[PDB]
């Protein structure tokens, strides 16, 4: 009967260390819809859910969210995709790197992901490796960062500044409606969950001092959103 949710295994206790942003989008969306599910943890394509109520097996976070909205439009906090103009572009996308239902939400998903992934080198020193996939995951972080060895990972302050710069651009979107902490003020959307999932990754992996900075910059807009999303952050 209940949905089965496949997530990426991290160091014990997984309930506190789990930090993959795309699975966290689906976790937030499942909690937002208030749906019964249990998590299966997978060691090193995810997230995937299986819904026995429709005999469906759906992969990819965005497509899971569409499925959840089409199948359970009225469950939980209601609509995952309220109409809105998510007028945001990650200007550092470029035009050469090679690349849909709710197109405004789909484009926002891709810009948010690009925005946050370009700063994930800050997360390296704090990543909660599954000891069984640790040497392999480090190898992947090394191949994908363009460094020669794990040890290659002042210049941190520079990185934090760029991160803060990006967050300032994104914060402006939250100033369109200051009646609540979400993009639509008091009404939450899957676009909030998109950002919240990356905030969870940073909260788990950054030095507490740097999480505090992220949390408080630009009038604490992201700290407020993080706190506001806690009601959907149950690890179940």
């Amino acid at each position: 009967n209940p949905i089965v949710f496949y997530d990426i295994a991290t160091r014990p206790p997984v309930e506190k260390t789990c930090c993959s942003p795309n699975p966290w989008k689906t976790r937030l969306a499942l909690n937002f819809k208030d749906l019964p599910y249990s998590t299966s943890w997978v060691a090193l394509t995810l997230p995937i859910i299986e819904d026995p109520a429709t005999d469906s097996l759906v992969g990819d976070s965005f497509d899971i969210a569409v499925y959840l909205q089409k199948t359970y439009p009225k469950s939980g906090a209601g609509d995952l995709f309220p109409p809105q103009s998510l007028d945001y572009v990650f200007k550092h996308n470029g035009i050469l790197v090679p690349l849909s239902e709710f197109p405004e939400y789909a484009r926002f998903n891709m810009n948010i992901d690009a925005a946050f992934t370009t700063h994930t080198q800050l997360t390296v020193q704090g990543f909660p490796f599954d000891p069984a996939t640790a040497e392999a995951t480090k190898a992947e972080f090394v191949r994908r960062g363009g460094v020669s060895c794990w040890d290659d990972f002042e210049q941190r302050e520079k990185m934090m500044d760029s991160f803060q710069n990006m967050l300032g651009d994104l914060a402006k979107l939250f100033l369109k409606d200051t009646s609540g902490p979400f993009l639509l003020g008091t009404k939450a959307s899957y676009a909030d969950l998109m950002i919240g999932a990356w905030l969870r990754m940073m909260h788990v992996t950054l030095p507490e001092s740097e999480w505090e900075e992220v949390r408080s910059w630009h009038e604490g807009i992201f700290g407020q959103l993080y706190d506001a999303l806690e009601t959907y952050a149950e690890v179940k």
